[PDB]
């Protein structure tokens, strides 16, 4: 009964792996988005820009 | 992230170099104008000229 019962534990562990996979797949986008954020913030830090570019 | 962020620094230094280039292009005119100014003043300093030349 215990050895048969372990199968749901296995399925839960790999369902959790799938959920963490989806989370990391979104974080790969969030990181690039923050990188473009910091790049545009560096570009907007300049006082030399005319107002339209800012 | 720190590597990709430097493109904005490159664009900023390049924009500043272009602005200093435009300022020097104006100064090349400004200095020749000051030189012709000093020549006209040295010509006007002399008393021998009649009123029309002054």
């Amino acid at each position: 009964a215990t050895a048969s019962s372990l199968n749901s534990v296995k399925d839960s562990l790999q369902r959790g792996q799938s959920t963490i996979d989806v989370a990391l797949a979104a974080g790969d986008t969030i990181t690039d988005l923050l990188t473009k954020m910091k790049e545009k913030a560096l570009a907007a830090s300049d006082t030399s820009l005319n107002t339209a570019s800012f």
